[PDB]
């Protein structure tokens, strides 16, 4: 799960997805 736009958003996972307002990647906020 590395993704810096849309990777744990909503795959059934919570790592990588801050917010849904900012980047949902652990990148970012997440």
């Amino acid at each position: 799960m590395i993704s810096s736009v849309c990777v744990s958003s909503y795959r059934g996972r919570k790592s990588g997805n801050k917010p849904p307002s900012k980047t949902c990647l652990k990148e970012e906020m997440a």
